[PDB]
């Protein structure tokens, strides 16, 4: 049940960038044919489509979406879901903590995360866990 999170913090630009096995976000490796996984896809699509709230962006920060991208065919017209935000924070001072607590509650699914950060004071490691959710920016 293992996600990677890459994280870049540049100014007021955030970028966030999630590779994940479909099983933690969808509960399956196959396409969707039942109600029930056609149900499952179209929560984990509106969940993914608010970064604000699945990464709990502190309000005070004034983060807001530029772009954000979902990458699977679970997700298109027509076996890993890359996710790709572009964030800009009008106070990025005040972001001080990435908490994946929410995304733990909202993918229960998903037991670690390894996230790596680069930032003006260079690369940082982690593996974040529901026990330990919880990244210094």
């Amino acid at each position: 049940g293992v996600a990677q999170l890459n994280v870049a913090l540049d100014g007021k630009t955030l970028e966030l960038e999630l590779d994940s096995p479909a099983m933690n976000l969808v509960g399956f490796e196959h396409a969707a044919s039942t109600d029930a996984d056609k149900a499952a896809v179209a929560k984990a699509r509106a969940q993914l489509e608010k970064p604000l709230e699945l990464f709990a962006l502190p309000v005070t920060a004034g983060c807001s979406v530029a772009s954000q991208e979902l990458r699977s065919p679970l997700f298109g017209d027509k076996a890993d879901i890359h996710a790709h935000y572009q964030l800009s924070c009008e106070k990025p001072e005040l972001l001080k903590l990435l908490t994946l607590a929410e995304f733990f509650k909202r993918f229960p699914a998903t037991q670690k995360i390894q996230v790596q950060l680069i930032g003006p004071d260079g690369q940082k490691g982690a593996d974040l866990a529901p026990a330990s959710a919880e990244l210094k920016l």
